[PDB]
């Protein structure tokens, strides 16, 4: 329901926008560069940058400006509070104890998978590997699960923007092979990726669905290719994922 | 900074956004009002502005954050120079030791690990510190506490009870004070299972050009594998060497 302009705090709209203008390409910003990129006057943007410094979100040498780790607290506020991650935390730690592997819940954010929940159970198998909190879609188990639950339209939309570049020697780079896998995932109800995103990383995932059948999130086990064979991952870990799926149906 | 340059709407809005948590996953206007110290009318506009900008959603009564909030943290992760600068040396120390290596800095009253080595270099039974840890019972925390002036230390200890987290956590202020002055004079800190059972941590300061504390460097190991004696003899030289390599901070 459209919000009235009397209710909009402009300093907050522009402040939050400014903070997103820091990047790998723009790690620091001067007043002139920030006025450009943001569309404000130098005099105005300087007040925003100084405000960020005073609040601890930024530092300056008096001419350049860059963000501090405090920016992480924003959005950590989202990870801590978000309903689905809080609902899925206990099952993630249970499956971590049942597998001694790294367990993750993946959701779509933009064109990537984010892992809002990663197991903190500390007894993982000797040789282990943990996925980062933000991963690409086409070469990961949770990404392919998500791609497979899109219909052809958004799929082709994603694939038009993202070209299947190889991240390891083993990455699949042919669109035809990948569509075969994507339909296999929807067929069988689970996905295994063998070292297409990261060397050593074997990942098994299952979809978690809502009552209408739509994809809400994924549940994945990451293990090291030097310990388990795919055979063993299927026989030992997949039934555990199917049990977590069933347990999670009343939570929905 | 003169207060004529402070945009109060940015200040209060960012302060508001941090009120959401696991204990506080949603907020109503009066809830947000009393938690933030702002009037009912002001906080209503902050929350509707967040909704309009895509950082929040509402059902006209409760408000909660969206994933767009992550882009604010992401801007730090993409752009920060220090983690990029130290990541090579951290993954080298992890290769040299087969232990979890971390770079810590103070954020608020916690240590945030700006860099943690990949879980893959680590063999054997191990235990990795979290992304954020308290100061009074960690190696990185005690290094930071030791390099503060007394008044800043007083202010930290006025805020934070020395709560037992394990059977072995130091809870006496006087003992903790004497540990802190030993760290300053020794140039390293070892903590034996005060934060987590089984976890032993050795740390050194990373100093800046002026001699001021910039970050901490720690190696975390497991008490079932190494004695404190072996940590000191085998791993401390590795950290002193990484200190020297980092002197162009
Ligand atoms: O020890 C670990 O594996 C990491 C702890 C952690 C928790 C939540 C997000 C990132 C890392």
């Amino acid at each position: 329901p459209a919000i009235h302009p009397r209710d909009l705090i402009a300093g907050l709209q522009k402040g939050l926008a400014l903070m997103q203008l820091f990047s790998a390409e723009q790690p620091r910003l001067s007043v002139p560069q920030a006025a450009r990129l943001s569309g404000l006057t130098s005099s105005a943007v300087r007040r925003f940058l100084l405000t960020l410094v005073h609040e601890g979100f930024a530092e300056t040498d008096s001419r350049d400006y860059w963000l501090t780790p405090k920016a992480l607290r924003i959005g950590q506020a989202y990870v801590d509070s978000a309903q689905l991650p809080r609902m899925l935390r206990p099952i993630v730690e249970q499956v971590a104890r049942q597998t001694q592997e790294h367990v993750s819940v993946g959701t779509r954010d933009g064109d990537e998978i984010i892992h809002l929940v990663r197991s903190r159970y500390s007894h993982v198998a000797s040789l282990s590997i943990r996925p980062g909190s933000r991963v690409p879609m086409y070469c990961t188990a949770s990404g392919r699960i998500w791609l497979a639950w899109l219909d052809e339209g958004e799929r082709d939309e994603y694939f038009a923007r993202h070209p299947l570049r190889a991240l390891t020697p083993y990455t699949l780079t042919d669109r035809a092979q990948l569509d075969a896998e994507l339909q296999r995932v929807k067929g069988q109800g689970f996905c295994i990726v063998d070292q297409e995103y990261e060397i050593g990383m074997r990942v098994l995932g299952v979809p978690l669905l809502g009552r209408a059948g739509q994809l809400k999130a994924t549940l994945t086990i990451t293990t090291h290719a030097s310990r388990l064979s795919i055979d063993e991952i299927r026989l030992r870990y997949l039934p555990t994922l199917y049990e977590a799926q069933a347990l999670l149906r009343p939570v929905l």
